[PDB]
Formats: structure tokens, C-alpha cells, sequence
DNA sequence: TCGCG
DNA sequence: AATTCGCG
DNA sequence: TCGCG
DNA sequence: AATTCGCG
């Protein structure tokens, strides 16, 4: 849209970049916009880093590790800035998940199910895995006021509108987006506390209850509601939106070099 | 141990109760100890309940639901008390997870792996599912100061000490508890912020950072380190320990009926 | 190799 | 990765 | 039946 | 449920 990020976007659409390769393009574009700031991209972050990050908040936290070389590699990597104190502040982390062959299966006439008679396939629950990494990066950033975690969904198990796929013998299949036989979207809505789905939830909500005030860290959860695949341009533009917001909340610690380099 | 909870314990060991049936025995024993209080046990709690619970903290929270009849059934159920305001306060919620056939496979001479040559089986990552329900019940209790979630682990993928299993041709297998080829324990340590494993982490830690003070909700994560199965008595005694702590933190709202009934 | 996915 | 199916 | 596991 | 295996 805004000028130069339109060229980058068309570039992503032109090659159908996976989320990893788009995440690097966000590093690219960001560095064209903020040439005073220093961005790094990495494909891993490891439990020692998280642990020490935790310990720096409380001396009783982050004291565990069973497999020494333990890491987590979000399939979208991690983008970072260096702040005015040389520390590195994570601007983005993204992951991509698939679930629900149903549209392809219907499209090709292949009937599924134990006895080969099922038009649809009883939705499984693997997508609950997505919660661990979210817990990790949310712990990693337990001292930040922003949580730039974007999870990208697609597949028949994540429909947000009602679609009818037509199997080879001319027959259509009414696919009811709100069926528990299909839709697994609710398996994720714990991550952003039941706030909007396709939405920038990067800046943390500071809710309260008693004297007990608390901070909330909400993963931004995006979907391709029509069951189709993601436009590499749109994926990029979202990721750019999240990361700029991430920088906006970090602006206290990015003033000096942005105004003196 | 303490008198009557020893009889209940021997009862659980005598029939090798699954965690569900033990969770009901905790309701049993608790009601023998607190006959003024009113305990309920249920096998489900549903997303509408969670959502409304969320909304009662912030009018922007808990506004999502795709499959109407959406529930979550922790395999250990939910135990509750009625407080002085007729409201129900969850005293316990427990789940049981398995991973790692390796000990049984070695024990029976069955070599695994794509080409039938592997003594061990490359550990998979399904146990990351455990994080969703934890996020759910942690959201459900976002207004409490206690989080009585107990997760029970067992299997070769959750060893905490070093064990050697002996395959039928007299051969032993050194099983290295800290191998990433085996141990998946680190896949869970995000849930209790890297605090102790076999430990009552029910009372919430109130850590801080800036002016921003925050509350933490740590699942209590127990293991059978030697790869063996759980003693139904020990499972029960832990669950009892957690729930009594849960009551201790609830004692403001349990005074009147405990002293007037 | 280890370990994440 | 992310699936297939079982249980109510 | 729907939906969780 | 919770698995098998692929990728570095
Ligand atoms: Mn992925
Ligand atoms: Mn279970």
C-alpha cells in the first residue's frame, strides 16, 4: 500500500514465498524504512535464552532444562532490532499451520473414513501444539509490553465463512463453517483471550481484578476463512503491520540512534 | 498419611484407579474432611463458561465462539467448592498424558524405525497439545490467585533419571535421560515458567518488571522419572495436596458456611 | 551426533 | 509435521 | 446428531 | 488419543 511496501508485497506474491522467506522480507523492508536501526533475523531461539530471560525477572523462574541443546524454531523465524542499550528486542515472530484436507478430498472424489463412506473427515486436534511456542515466546517477552506473535492458519478445519466444494461427479458439498465436525478454530482462541481473530493484538492489554492488576499477551491469529491458501502479499503486509506496531511500543529505547545515526 | 487420607490412598492403589476416578475420590475425601462445604465434580467445562468468565474481567475479552457446543474435558475432571456467595470455585483440575513406547519396545525385542534397525524411536511432539487446556483453565481462573492444574506424565519420553532396560536376548540398553532423542520434558516447562517439576505450584507468583506488576499461573507438572507407571496412591495424595492448598487460598470466601454449618 | 517439527 | 479414528 | 481426545 | 518419521 504505502509506496515502497507495495513493491515488496508484489515481490512476495510473485514467488509465493513461504512465511519464513516473507519474514526475511519484513527484515528487508523494515531496514529500508529505518536505516538508523539495526535489524537481525534468526531461525532459532533456545531454552537457555528463554530461561535466562525468565531469571532476569524472578530468581525462581527459568530454572529448568533437561535436554541442554533445547531450542524452538518458529517456521517464520524471529526478527529483531538493537535498542539504545545494545540489547536486542524482538519485533516479530511468526508461525504457519495447516489442517483439513477435506476441500482437496471432496475436490478429487476421494471419500474418507474407516469404511470409505465418509464425505468429511472427523477433525483432529493437532493444532493444539501451536500453544507451546506461544507460551515460550510469551515467556521470553514477559518483560515487554508487546507480543508480536502472528499465527497463520489454513485448511478446511479453519473456515470462517460457508463454502460449497464440488466433487468430480458434479455433486456439491455444503461445508458448514460452524460445525464441530470440521471447525477447530476454538482450539486456538485461548491464545488471544477470545479477542478478534484477524486482528493486530500486538500491544498488551493490562486488565485488572482486585488490587491484582495483570498483563495479557495475545497472539494475533489470522485465518483464510474461505479455506483457500494465503496470498503471500497479504501475509507480508500483516507481518509488516505487526512489526511496525512492535517498533512503536519500543520507541523509548530506539530514540537516540534513530535521531543520532 | 494423615489418618483418613491413608485409607483413601490404599483404596486407590488397590484398584489402580485412572486419574479421573481418583479425582472423584479427592471429592470424596475432601467432603469427609469439610462436611460444611459443598463439593461438586464435573467431567466438562465449556467455552461459553470460559468466555463469560473472561468477559467478567474485561468487556473486550471472551468474545469468540465458532462451534457453539464447544467444551473441554480434562481427563481428570474438575472438582469444585461452593463459596459463601453461592458461586463455584474450582479446587482441582487434572490431566494425564503418555509418551514413549521405547521401554516396552526394548523390553520385547521389537526394533523400530523406518528400516527396522533402530533400537530407539525418534521422539515426537504431540505432548505440546497439553498447553491448550492449560491456557483454557488458566483463562477460566484469570481472576483467582490459585491455579490447581496438575498434569501427570509417563512414558520413555519423560525420564528424569537414567535407566537401563534389558531386551530379551539378554542385552541391556543404556537409556540417557537427558537425550533430545528421547526426553520431551522441556516441551512442557513453559507451563510453569521453568519452576520445579514435581512440585505444588498452585499459589500464583506475583512477579513484576516496571510499574507493570503481573500474575503468573503455573501448572503443577509431575513425572514418573524412572519411566514406570504411576502409583494410584501417590497420584491421589498429590491431588489431595493441591486441592487443600486451593482451599487455603479460598478461605476468605469459605469462612461463613465453614463456621455456621 | 541431536533434536525440532 | 498433523494425521486417522474412538469415545460418548 | 456432534465434537473432544 | 499420540504416533511415525523428515529435516537439517
Ligand atoms: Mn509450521
Ligand atoms: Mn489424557
Amino acid at each position: 500500500s504505502q509506496g515502497v511496501i507495495g513493491i515488496f508485497g508484489d515481490y512476495a506474491k510473485a514467488h509465493d514465498l513461504a512465511v519464513g522467506e516473507v519474514s526475511k522480507l519484513v527484515k528487508k523492508a523494515l531496514s529500508n524504512e529505518y536505516p538508523q536501526l539495526s535489524f537481525r533475523y534468526r531461525d532459532s531461539i533456545k531454552k537457555t535464552e528463554i530461561n535466562e530471560a525468565l531469571k532476569k525477572i524472578d530468581p525462581d523462574l527459568g530454572g529448568t532444562l533437561f535436554v541442554s541443546n533445547s531450542s524452538i524454531k518458529p517456521d517464520g523465524g524471529i526478527v529483531e532490532v538493537k535498542d539504545d542499550y545494545g540489547e536486542w528486542r524482538v519485533v516479530l515472530v511468526a508461525e504457519a499451520k495447516h489442517q483439513g484436507k477435506d476441500i482437496i478430498n471432496i475436490r478429487n472424489g476421494l471419500l474418507v473414513g474407516k469404511r470409505g463412506d465418509q464425505d468429511l473427515m472427523a477433525a483432529g486436534n493437532a493444532i493444539e501444539r501451536s500453544h507451546k511456542n506461544i507460551s515460550e515466546i510469551a515467556n521470553f517477552m514477559l518483560s515487554e509490553s508487546h507480543f508480536p506473535y502472528v499465527l497463520f492458519l489454513e485448511g478446511s478445519n479453519f473456515l470462517t465463512e460457508n463454502i460449497s466444494i464440488t466433487r468430480p461427479d458434479g455433486r456439491v458439498v455444503n461445508l458448514e463453517y460452524n460445525s464441530g465436525i470440521l471447525n477447530r478454530l476454538d482450539r486456538l482462541t485461548a491464545a488471544n483471550y477470545g479477542m478478534p481473530i484477524n486482528s493486530n493484538l500486538c500491544i498488551n492489554k493490562f486488565v485488572n481484578h482486585k488490587d491484582k492488576s495483570i498483563m495479557l499477551q495475545a497472539a494475533s491469529i489470522y485465518t483464510q476463512g474461505d479455506g483457500r491458501e494465503w496470498d503471500s502479499k497479504i501475509m507480508f503486509e500483516i507481518m509488516f503491520d505487526i512489526s511496525t506496531t512492535s517498533l512503536r511500543v519500543l520507541g523509548r529505547d530506539l530514540f537516540e540512534q534513530l535521531t543520532s545515526k
